[PDB]
């Protein structure tokens, strides 16, 4: 027991040193090279672990069922079960045996080749064969490809077949002026460090038809991840990149020369799409002949993933933004299917995954509009579109009378003189404002007064019946919506601002479509759904059915009334109930009013579609309503 406990400590340190990848520290715990001792020296044990555990990508060696006895006077026998993770999976239940050595006051391990793998003997070799699994596809609700693996036309140049002098200058100009490529980049690619005279230097990937090949140009069809919608769904789908040496260290089950999802659904579903690597890890004889198989299973390709996205609605919603900063969400509000998740501006995922220069990558990250942001998953102030929620809350608790008319004089209003130089501002000087007039003209002073009349307690009681604080069950990384920073406003000004969707509210467009869905389900909140096979989840009795059948008739007037803020949508001639809205943000980059334009619209007859669009930091004379004409027509025809 005095030395049997110190012997178990030596086995614990030897296993730990192998687990931490430091094989030299484990080799120094072995006895000298002999017949009754260790079979190899210091550096020989090191190189054997570094080769075998390195080729199989062994990681995470942990043991159990450790038992150390006593064979001779200076020899203790140990044994333990162990498991490890390799390139082909898990090595469950491995019976290890060995003997210790209590020479002097330092116990060592009589190392044998059976400590690498159980049934290894002498000069036994280890081989590993692997077959890479094809990445699964991402399809829409109708089977259209959003992210598939197919053949790509690769344009390249051979420097030897270009010209010895003078002729090479005309061909580089003949290739740059025929494939829409930089004239100074074709010369730089053929003059890198890795380039040889007779090599094939790749350049650009031809998307559609291929033009005529000048002197030196040639096409070589290669395979790779292709995104048909391109930038129209870049933030949602994402892109895949080359797997690095450190990516394998975190997960040894990745292909050593495969593709790994870097963002979006390609990364959130990287396990379901990459499949599993097939092959065999076998111990062989000294002559190279097979002996014992440790792991073996066939290659299993990745499973396809079907979304609720509509490829046509996704491209229309993105193109309607015209490259401006903004986002658009289209849903079927009765089931929760996300028809389109557009974010603009965007980046090219095909150029991203098929070799991108670091100059074009710097343009993406240095763009002040930030095309890498998934704006449908970024928290914003909902804007004065939120006046629907504050009105519906006000109708349930009996605070707001739909027929009561407030008298508002001017464009600015403050409660008391204690507000200092702050005033709630409206755009239309309407003297007699009731609830219907406040929703048509988008009056902030009306809801600002009705919120203070309602009080903070009754306001939050109605607000807490929504999805504030909840984490939506979606494969999209996002933060939960919040009413404010703390559990109390502690400010009449902050309370009034929250009334018309300002203040410290933070709700991303996906969460907005969830809350606004109560107007298409008689007050029942329907949670959004991205995967097609998911079950519809709902939250009944968020607002009263009385408040819905009172606001929705008024929301029709926001489109039909000649002074309605969404009157330009009445040109469509379709049954529409909409609600506009703006939000003024005070950013510090250029001290000036950055205003965000919002639009919410849905079909009030069949509740077939629902849309929430936004223009971030909008230009002058621009709005989300000016751009929603095309998407609303498509959703009205195909989602009745």
């Amino acid at each position: 027991t005095q030395a049997v406990e110190a012997g178990e400590k030596t086995v614990e340190q030897f296993v730990q040193a192998l687990n931490k990848g430091d094989y030299n520290k484990a080799a120094e715990m072995t006895s000298k090279k002999a017949a009754n001792k260790s079979a190899l020296s210091e550096k020989e044990i090191l190189d054997k672990y570094q080769n075998i555990y390195g080729a199989a990508d062994v990681k995470g060696l942990q043991i159990s069922n450790l038992k150390v006895d006593k064979k001779d006077d200076s020899t203790y026998s140990f044994s333990y079960k162990a498991k490890m993770n390799t390139s082909l999976g898990e090595l469950k239940d491995l019976s290890y045996k060995g003997t210790l050595d209590r020479n002097d006051g330092q116990t060592t391990i009589n190392w044998q080749p059976n400590l690498v793998f159980p049934e290894m003997e002498g000069n036994d070799k280890v081989s590993l064969t692997t077959q890479e699994a094809a990445r699964g596809n991402i399809i829409d609700r109708n089977g259209e490809p959003l992210a598939t693996t197919g053949k790509l036309k690769q344009l390249g140049v051979v420097p030897s077949k270009l010209g010895d002098g003078g002729e090479k200058t005309a061909n580089i100009k003949a290739i740059a002026s025929s494939f829409d490529l930089t004239e100074d980049a074709i010369n730089q690619a053929i003059s890198q460090s890795w380039v040889q005279p007779d090599y094939f230097v790749p350049l650009k990937i031809i998307d559609g038809a291929t033009p005529e090949l000048p002197a030196g140009a040639t096409i070589q069809e290669v395979d790779g991840r292709y995104y048909p919608l391109g930038e129209a769904a870049a933030q949602l789908i994402g892109y895949v990149g080359d797997i690095t040496a450190e990516d394998i260290d975190k997960n040894p089950e990745l292909s050593s020369n495969g593709k790994i999802g870097r963002s979006g659904l390609e990364m959130a579903f990287d396990k379901d799409l990459r499949g599993t690597t097939g092959g065999k890890l076998s111990i062989t004889d000294a002559d190279g002949v097979e002996k014992k198989v440790l792991i073996e299973h066939e290659v299993q390709n990745g499973k396809d993933i079907k979304l609720t996205i509509d490829a046509k609605a996704q491209k229309t919603a993105f193109d309607s933004l015209g490259g401006k900063a903004g986002s658009t969400v289209a849903t079927t509000p009765k089931t929760g299917d996300l028809l389109a998740l557009a974010s603009s501006p965007s980046y090219d995922p095909n150029k991203m995954t098929n070799g991108i220069s670091q100059e074009d990558y710097k343009a993406y990250e240095e763009n002040p509009e930030q095309p890498f942001i998934s704006r449908f998953a970024t928290g914003y102030a909902p804007g004065s579109t939120f006046k629907m929620i504050t009105a519906a809350i006000g109708l349930d608790n009996g605070t707001i009378d739909p027929n009561e008319v407030l008298t508002i004089n001017g464009l600015k209003w403050q409660k008391d003189s204690s507000w200092g130089s702050y005033q709630v501002t409206r755009v239309s000087d309407v003297s007699q404002v009731d609830l219907k007039t406040a929703l048509i003209y988008s009056d902030n002073i009306y809801m600002a007064q009705e919120t203070l009349k309602m009080g903070e307690k009754k306001f939050r009681i109605g607000l807490d019946k929504f999805i504030f604080g909840e984490d939506l069950d979606l494969p999209i990384s996002m933060n939960p919506a919040q009413i404010s920073n703390e559990d109390s406003f502690n400010s009449d000004i902050l309370l009034a601002d929250t009334g018309y969707g300002q203040g410290e509210l933070l709700i991303n467009p996906i969460q907005q479509a969830a809350m606004y869905s109560v107007f298409a389900n008689n007050g029942t909140l329907v949670y959004p759904k991205l995967i097609a096979d998911k079950e519809t989840k709902d939250k009944k009795n968020v607002i009263g059915e009385t408040a819905v059948q009172t606001i929705v008739p008024d929301l029709r007037e926001v489109v039909q009334d000649v002074n309605g803020t969404a009157h330009s949508l009445s040109a469509l001639g379709i049954p529409l109930a909409a609600k506009t809205g703006t939000a003024e943000i005070k950013e510090k980059q250029d001290v000036k009013g950055k205003e965000n334009s919002f639009l919410f619209a849905f079909n009030p007859d069949n509740q077939g579609y629902m849309m929430v669009s936004m223009l971030e930091n909008k230009e002058d004379d621009d709005s989300a309503t000016k751009r929603a004409s095309e998407l609303l027509q498509y959703l009205n025809q195909n989602y009745q």
